[PDB]
């Protein structure tokens, strides 16, 4: 199967989330392609994948949340091919904040009014990912076998 993993960071935690995740994905059989959100083109990004993880970290804002190189894929998720797809989310955050990983919610929930498949409840890391390293496995393992 193909995975494609797209991810948003700027401190490089949700970075160091998408490459653990990438590892146990590969090791497991998948051919997995990893994309920084920065250097992507939306229109048909989804095409030919058969699992698609999307990633990104939450700054609060009056107006926006998301990190700020996974916006313009966002504010276009209608021409990425989500219709149908199977999907599943993840981001970095901290719980001293009112909206904890709310980056997490608006993504899946945009995926939902989209018509996507989310696979499994998203991941939401609290402090350093390095710490997590055992969370993010066993997730990496459940989405698997919804898959
Ligand atoms: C100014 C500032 C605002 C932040 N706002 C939030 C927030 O609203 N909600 C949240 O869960 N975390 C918030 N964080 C925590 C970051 O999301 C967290 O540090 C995260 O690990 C960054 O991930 P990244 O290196 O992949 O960009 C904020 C951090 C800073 C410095």
């Amino acid at each position: 199967p193909k995975a494609l993993i797209v991810y948003g960071s700027t401190t490089g935690n949700t970075e160091y989330t998408a490459e653990t995740i990438a590892r146990e994905l590969a090791d497991a059989g998948y051919e997995v392609d990893s994309r920084d959100a920065a250097s992507v083109e939306a229109g048909g990004l989804f095409e030919g994948f058969d699992l698609v993880l999307l990633g990104c970290s939450t700054w609060l804002d009056d107006s926006i949340e998301l990190q700020d190189d996974f916006i313009p894929l966002f504010d276009s998720l209608e021409e990425t091919g989500a219709q149908g797809r199977k999907v599943a989310c993840f981001g970095c955050g901290d719980s001293s904040y009112e909206y904890f990983c709310g980056a997490v919610d608006a993504i899946e929930e945009k995926l939902k009014n989209l018509g996507a498949e989310i696979v499994q409840d998203g991941l939401r890391i609290d402090g350093d990912p390095r710490a997590a390293r055992d969370d993010i496995v066993g997730w990496a393992h459940d989405v698997r076998g919804a898959i």
